[PDB]
């Protein structure tokens, strides 16, 4: 692609984040036949069913509503869209490590805090290191912005599939842990195991047994001995510059771009990349991204941005 706007996980083959291709049909007949009235221009019109309308182009069809979905973008052919990723085109840096990296992924906190993905995996990963995971009764355990932001836990669980198998698994787990925890037991330290034991309170000794035989110390975790045993700070500026909507340095794309066709200049006022030129005599339909005729491409791998 040129330009991706669109983040899915792929399950199989990819197994990993990769961009994603959009697609719409009829959600009548479920033909690619729509058309439709007003191309998309943010995550809530290619998720909320019903919400664009259009003709589809049949003569057996009277259907009027659009169906949106994708496909993983490394190959041919549904993977669940990641919504909160980001393609990072203003080069802003991210909250915990401060680099321009891309994608991204922007919190739902009010300030829309931007983390890279290397440092949205290593939060993920400090934060089931130290059982320090978020309940809420309508979702399960999740995890909210990394500066604390308040009504930012993430509600698209699939999100966490991007940590990749391991730690997706170790995250699939964590609930089972923490309901042990929360009981006052405790779980197996061996590393491959850590099944979750629930001794008598007062015993020192816990032997990991309904697993693998390990006993242990419940005091140091370590081997079972008679006698005695032997990240979180978020920088404020740095939380300031790693904002999806603070104002911004020009980059090399300017935002106002001249017509590909009457070279006349032209202001963007939504996310749909499909421009078309307001001058009466041009009417060129064009992608503002590619500076080319609009066209089908354009539509599946950038039909907006955020
Ligand atoms: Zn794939
Ligand atoms: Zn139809
Ligand atoms: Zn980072
Ligand atoms: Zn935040
Ligand atoms: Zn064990
Ligand atoms: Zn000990
Ligand atoms: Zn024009
Ligand atoms: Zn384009």
């Amino acid at each position: 692609s040129i330009y991706n706007s669109f983040y899915v996980y792929c399950k199989g083959p990819c197994q990993r984040v990769q961009p994603g291709k959009l697609r719409v049909q009829c959600s009548t007949c479920r033909q690619a036949t729509l058309t439709l009235t007003q191309g998309p221009s943010c995550w809530d019109d290619v998720l909320i069913p019903n919400r664009m309308s259009g003709e589809c182009q049949s003569p057996h069809c009277p259907g009027t509503s659009a169906e949106f979905f994708f496909k993983c973008g490394a190959h041919p052919t549904t993977p669940v869209a990641l919504h909160l990723i980001a393609t990072n085109s203003r080069n802003i840096t991210c909250i915990t490590c401060t680099d321009v990296r891309s994608p991204v992924l922007v919190f739902q906190c009010n300030s829309r805090h931007v983390i890279c993905l290397d440092c949205f995996h290593l939060y993920c990963v400090t934060r089931l290191n130290d059982r320090q995971f978020v309940h809420d009764p309508q979702l399960g355990y999740s995890l909210p912005c990394v500066a604390g932001c308040p009504n930012s836990l993430i509600k698209e669980l699939h999100h966490f599939r991007i940590l990749g198998e391991e730690q997706y698994n170790r995250y699939q787990q964590y609930g089972a842990e923490e309901c042990v925890l929360q009981m006052g037991g405790v779980l197996c330290p061996r590393p491959g195991c850590g099944a979750g034991l629930l001794p008598e309170p007062d015993q020192r000794k816990v032997t990991c047994e309904g697993g693998c035989g390990f006993a242990f110390c419940r005091e140091c975790k370590e081997a079972y001995h008679e006698g005695e045993c032997s990240a979180y700070r978020v920088d404020e500026r740095a939380a300031e510059q790693a904002r999806w909507e603070a104002a911004s340095k020009e980059t090399i794309k300017k935002t106002t771009k001249p017509c590909p066709r009457c070279h006349v200049p032209v202001e963007k006022n939504g996310g749909c990349m499909h421009m078309k030129c307001p001058q009466p005599q041009c009417r060129l339909e064009w992608c503002w991204n590619c500076g080319c005729e609009w066209n089908r491409v354009c539509m599946g791998d950038h039909w907006f941005d955020v």
